[PDB]
């Protein structure tokens, strides 16, 4: 709780595989890879971001305010109004998994988390 910012930039190689259809509620070491990419495109001020332009940029990709609304709740679990490239790097595929034909609840599966949280009892 209390914001927090890591702008881990870390990749190899981005190889084209064209299945991605195999990492859908799980994040790929290529989804890892990409959140920096797009992280590049959301105009970054300072190294970071805010929800201000993160409604931005998925409204942009055309997706419906509602949606775009019920993204961004989804993204900052924490909901810091920052959203740092780690919620982002959750977050981003969302947009391409809904403009894909999908939706879903406000809360994440624990692969798409990778890392559970002990917040349950």
């Amino acid at each position: 709780m209390g914001h927090h910012h890591h702008h881990h930039s870390h990749m190899a190689q981005f190889p084209t595989p064209f299945g991605g259809s195999l990492d859908t509620w799980a994040i790929t070491v290529e989804e890892r890879a990409k959140h920096d990419q797009q992280f590049h495109s959301l105009k970054p001020i300072s190294g970071f971001i805010t929800g201000d332009q993160a409604r931005n940029f998925f409204f942009q990709s055309g997706l419906p305010q509602p949606v775009l609304a019920q993204i961004w709740a989804l993204a900052d679990m924490n909901n810091d109004g920052r959203m740092d490239q780690v919620e982002f790097s959750i977050a981003m595929k969302l947009i391409k998994l809904k403009l894909q034909g999908y939706q879903l609840p406000s809360a994440l599966p624990p692969v798409m988390k990778q890392q559970p949280v002990a917040i349950s009892s």
